């Protein structure tokens, strides 16, 4: 689940950045999908949508997953191997915590009006 998504993001990144702050970028983040991603940051937005996509096409309901991880002092890791529901939405959310604290974040970028600019 997502509380432990947000989890995710804390351990990759190491405090320097709240959750909310990657909740309302770009053109992505934040579930909506909509014209080009903007950035980086907004790439890994994507496929992460798209990865909790391929997750419920295989009954994995992404909210309803909640898994086992680890968080070490390199970033977050899965332990899941069997239940494999379970591991593969633990991979949708590591790969992209790690995705959005190697990424450079433009505030700028951030709380743009997708109306405007995701067509």
């Amino acid at each position: 689940n997502l509380v432990q998504f947000s989890y995710l993001i804390q351990c990759a990144n190491h405090g320097r950045r709240p959750t909310r702050h990657y909740m309302d970028y770009g053109c992505y983040c934040g579930w909506g999908g909509s014209g080009t991603p903007v950035d980086e940051l907004d790439r890994c937005c994507k496929i992460h949508d798209d990865c909790y996509s391929d997750a419920e096409k295989k009954g994995c309901s992404p909210k309803m997953s909640a898994y086992d991880y680890y968080c070490g002092e390199n970033g977050p890791y899965c332990r899941n191997i069997k239940k494999k529901c379970l591991r593969f939405v633990c991979d949708c959310d590591v790969e992209a915590a790690f995705c959005f604290a190697k990424a450079p974040y433009n505030n700028a970028n951030w709380n743009i009006d997708t109306k405007k600019r995701c067509q």
